[PDB]
DNA sequence: TTGACTCTCTTAAGAGAGTCA
DNA sequence: TTGACTCTCTTAAGAGAGTCA
């Protein structure tokens, strides 16, 4: 088994690696009619991807590493959580993106959390609009608003009541 | 089937058979402390389930009916929008409940909407509590809350800025 | 030990279609 | 014609593991 020490060199060493990865400026929404910006650190869209890294689908990465002759690998964005409990309420902890940037492995816009939790950010109003994530989003979520609902509740007879 | 008349006769007869299902009442939270009432017309939990319908999976079904002397085949939650695009914006619509309860076949809880649009309804706060669904909520989405994150945003060194 | 590819899997909100009697 | 089962699929937020040089 990997110990502390080694886990955090692997910690380390990743943060080493992204902190070279391109620092892009996005002006973001954060709710109630407020901007802000955030600053991702994002890998490249295609090899080389840096010192460790690779691309197992296409929004999807590894890091690698070997140690005393066994390789390690684990999900590009889990890395950060790697001293932290890897389930909770019964459920698996997941990587979730504050920033809803696929390509940012910026730790500061990751949290871990239940895939539950991760889905409903994109709906959130966010930190200025009214959001109560206890561990607090960085933006209003993609997809919050009003929706583009085709067909509302209705029925062509009286056989139902809401 | 092809024909409107057609399908006006496969919703009215999906209305009235689901118009016999038990009527079971649900106190739902509303948002803003308040709670209020949905009545829930709830498909049998084994069958037989009413005339035309037939379970394909834990919570799924399907209803049938022969017109021209064929089989037509929706699933159970669908018929109700059958005049209704089956797109929009080229993302498929999908049967969304309103009440969060996939046994209930209240045509009054559906909605027709994006697969995304349909999720989103899971955390939203609710009629009172800030609902901003242009095709309004009945109650406050399920997973509505704090969440229960593990571990937030971090870094070891100073390689990140948020 | 390392890079750059390859493959399939999980979840929980939803689907279509075939086999029998 | 109708009923009661069977199977796999879609999406978009996330995963694990193999091959080859
Ligand atoms: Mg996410
Ligand atoms: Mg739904
Ligand atoms: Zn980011
Ligand atoms: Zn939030
Ligand atoms: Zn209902
Ligand atoms: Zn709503």
């Amino acid at each position: 088994a990997l110990t502390n020490a080694q886990i955090l060199a692997v910690i380390d060493s990743w943060e080493e690696t992204v902190g070279q990865f391109p620092v892009i400026t996005h002006h973001v929404p954060l709710g109630g009619g407020l901007q802000g910006t955030l600053h991702c650190y994002e890998i490249p869209l295609a090899a080389p991807y840096g010192v460790g890294f690779a691309k197992n689908g296409p929004t999807r990465w590894q890091y690698k590493r070997t140690i005393n002759q066994v390789v390690h690998r684990w999900g590009s964005h889990t890395v950060p959580f790697l001293l932290e409990p890897d389930n909770i309420n019964g459920k698996t902890c997941t990587a979730s993106h504050l920033c809803h940037n696929t390509r940012c492995h910026n730790p500061l816009h990751l949290c871990w959390e239940s895939l539950d939790d991760n889905k409903g950010r994109n709906w959130c109003p966010g930190p200025n609009g009214g959001c109560v994530h206890a561990v607090v989003c960085l933006r209003q979520g993609p997809l919050y608003g009003p929706g583009a609902t085709v067909a509302g509740p209705q029925q062509r007879g009286s056989h139902f009541v809401v």
